[PDB]
Order: C-alpha cells, then structure tokens, then sequence
C-alpha cells in the first residue's frame, strides 16, 4: 500500500473495495482491490488476453491480499445506463459481444471461468474495447439456471448464459430475468423460458433443488423477448440460452455465427 496513492474509491466488488490509485514510482494509475488461494490467484497473472483486464501483480501481506488491475475508466452498467433513452447503436452491441466472446473462448481454452459476469464486471475504454473483469445484495439476474438448481459442479456454459442475458439487456433497454431471490430468479426463467422438463434438459428433474411441484409455464416467443433483435441475434440469443448447459452454444462457436458476418469495431460516444 505505500507504494500506491489512492485517488478515489471506485467500487465495492465482491471479493472488497476497489479504489482508483498512482504507482508512487511508476506513475502507472490502477486499479487496486483490497480482498490455494494465492497459488490460484498466481496463474490468472498468466492469463493475458485483450479482452481480460490484466492482472498486474498480486501483494500478500498481513491478513490482506491487494490485486492492482490496469485501470479502465467506465463499465458497461454505467454505460447502459447513460445509453438508456437512445440505446446502445446495434454495430457497437454486436462488437461488445464480439470481443466479450473472444475472451471467453480464451480463458474456457484454460479450462478458467468466470461464474459471475455481469454489466458492472464489463469494462470499456475510449477506443471501442470491452474487457471482463474480476474473475470469481449479490445480484442474481445473470445466474444460469445449473446453478439456481443446484448443480455444484457447472462449467463453462454458466459464462454464456450470463453473456446472453447482457446481450438481452444491451439490446432491449431492460435487464431479461431481474430476480430477487433465487425462486424468483428461477421462476422469472421459467416463465419467459417455458418450465424446463426431461425432454429439453436430460437430468434435469434429478438436479438437487429441482421440485416436482415447480409451476410448468409454456415457453414465450423470442420475437416477443428481444424486440427489435433481428433473426440472426435472436437465433444466437437462443442458442446461448439453452437450458441443457451441453447443448449451449460454446463461446468458440458463438464467434462462427452468421450474426457476426458483419461484425465491425466502431467507437463508442464515451464522456469521462
Ligand atoms: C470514477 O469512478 C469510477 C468508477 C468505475 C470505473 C470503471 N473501472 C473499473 N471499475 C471496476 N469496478 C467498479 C465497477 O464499476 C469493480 C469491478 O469488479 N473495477 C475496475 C475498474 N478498472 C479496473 N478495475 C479492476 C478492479 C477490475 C472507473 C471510475
């Protein structure tokens, strides 16, 4: 700590409070978040993509762990937000989501998941890049119903279902499943989704929290979930919302979907 300055705080992540800060040497600003953990922790330094916020050291010391992150200077909540009377231009989603998934296919290629992304753990800059964040009331609006049910030993699928739901979000203006415990959550899922059975989810009426007596709701329409998602974004959508977590598009395939055929990079309209 005493070679870094804070400037601000800039948030309480789930792991403890995130401050802007200054290399007192370097000159170097950061981010710098105050939480087999420190073996784990070591080879996500390793893990470098364009699409990850990189991990720049990690300080053990006196019942405290520091992580200094490169510093991004919004998040894709607070840009939702400031985007919400005329949206988010569909090029600039497309791209988000573009980037977003090249990121996973990267640390799913190191067997790595994420299993908490949401809008706030999405970071931007000035140049038209996205970058997940922060690996792992705890929001539940982006949980994959595995994990709602109780599976405790989910995979990489988990992180596409978390990205569909933000895609979802970018595009309509509104969160798609805003649970607020995790019956809701699931029931919320349910009732868009159509209450999952043997048939679309092998395996699923054995999962620990599963309930016979859950209600059965009928599927809804995705031309009535996502308007006005094209059929090539709502054809992805529903393949990154599948509930069988095997039959879930993976991030790799994601990247070959016609709704990227013409993918561009374009700059988002960014006040600091
Ligand atoms: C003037 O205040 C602000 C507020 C937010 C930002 C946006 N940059 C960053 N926001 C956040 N988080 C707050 C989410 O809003 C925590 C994410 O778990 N973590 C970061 C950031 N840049 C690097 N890291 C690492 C710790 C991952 C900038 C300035």
């Amino acid at each position: 700590m005493e070679n870094f300055q804070k400037v601000e705080k800039i948030g309480e992540g789930t792991y403890g409070v995130v401050y802007k800060a200054r290399n007192k040497l370097t000159g170097e600003v950061v981010a710098l978040k105050k939480i087999t953990a420190i073996r784990e922790i070591s080879l996500l330094k390793e893990l470098n993509h364009p699409n990850i916020v990189k991990l720049l050291d990690v300080i053990h010391t006196e019942n405290k762990l520091y992580l200094v992150f490169e510093f991004l200077h919004q998040d894709l909540k607070k840009f939702m937000d400031a985007s919400a009377l005329t949206g988010i231009p569909l090029p600039l989603i497309k791209s988000y989501l573009f980037q977003l998934l090249q990121g996973l296919a990267f640390c799913h290629s190191h067997r790595v998941l994420h299993r908490d992304l949401k809008p706030q753990n999405l970071l931007i800059n000035t140049e038209g890049a996205i970058k997940l964040a922060d690996f792992g009331v705890v929001t539940l609006w982006y949980r994959a119903p595995e994990i709602l049910l109780g599976c405790k030993y989910y995979s990489t699928a988990v992180d596409i279902w978390s990205l569909g739901c933000i895609f979802a979000e970018m595009v309509t203006r509104r969160a798609l499943f805003p649970g607020d415990s995790e019956i809701d959550q699931l029931f919320r899922i349910f009732r868009t989704l159509g209450t999952p059975d043997e048939v679309v989810w092998p395996g699923v009426t054995s999962m620990p929290d599963y309930k016979p007596s859950f209600p059965k709701w009928a599927r809804q329409d995705f031309s009535k979930v996502v308007p006005p998602l094209d059929e090539d974004g709502r054809s992805l959508l529903s393949q990154m919302l599948h509930y069988d977590p095997n039959k879930r598009i993976s991030a790799k395939a994601a990247l070959a979907h016609p709704f990227f055929q013409d993918v561009t990079k374009p700059v988002p309209h960014l006040r600091l």
